[PDB]
């Protein structure tokens, strides 16, 4: 079977576990949890096939740096998650980027950027510019509305056919 494995990267403030657990058991939690290091896997029918995806949540902080540079050489599917509402999220991709494009030693990479809090009142970031900046890098946007539970699963499958032309 062919298992994907992706990182869950993102800031405090963002929706992290709200992703994870809204598409793995179909919850929505309310609560925050300043999460560390867990395995979360759930097996996903596309195109007919049936893959395993392995998604590891780790830390929304700049806190394990080194660690931050050793599972960024594996970048088969990057989740840019930043939070509609939170500007400095959003501006916070290039610095990740300037770092990304170093430990992957590749100008091409398969990205997938989703704005989430797109269901709530308080925006800041625009959908044109938001597109804007994401253009720029080359990466596609995506809107993820966690509380509604909308996108959400639609948005998983867009990286994975990015994926899926990255290899022929
Ligand atoms: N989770 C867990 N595991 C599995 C894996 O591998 N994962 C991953 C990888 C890479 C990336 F990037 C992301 C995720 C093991 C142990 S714990």
């Amino acid at each position: 079977m062919t298992e994907y494995k992706l990182v869950v990267v993102g800031a405090v403030g963002v929706g992290k576990s709200a992703l994870t657990i809204q598409l793995i058991q179909n919850h929505f939690v309310d609560e925050y949890d300043p999460t560390i290091e867990d395995s979360y896997r759930k097996q996903v029918v596309i195109d007919g096939e049936t893959c395993l995806l392995d998604i590891l949540d780790t830390a929304g902080q700049e806190e394990y740096s080194a660690m931050r540079d050793q599972y960024m050489r594996t970048g088969e599917g990057f989740l840019c998650v930043f939070a509609i509402n939170n500007t400095k999220s959003f501006e916070d991709i290039h610095h990740y980027r300037e770092q990304i494009k170093r430990v992957k030693d590749s100008e091409d990479v398969p990205m997938v950027l989703v704005g989430n809090k797109s269901d709530l009142p308080s925006r800041t970031v625009d959908t044109k510019q938001a597109q804007d900046l994401a253009r720029s890098y080359g990466i596609p946007f995506i809107e993820t509305s966690a509380k509604t539970r909308q996108g959400v699963d639609d948005a998983f499958y867009t990286l994975v056919r990015e994926i899926r032309k990255h290899k022929e």
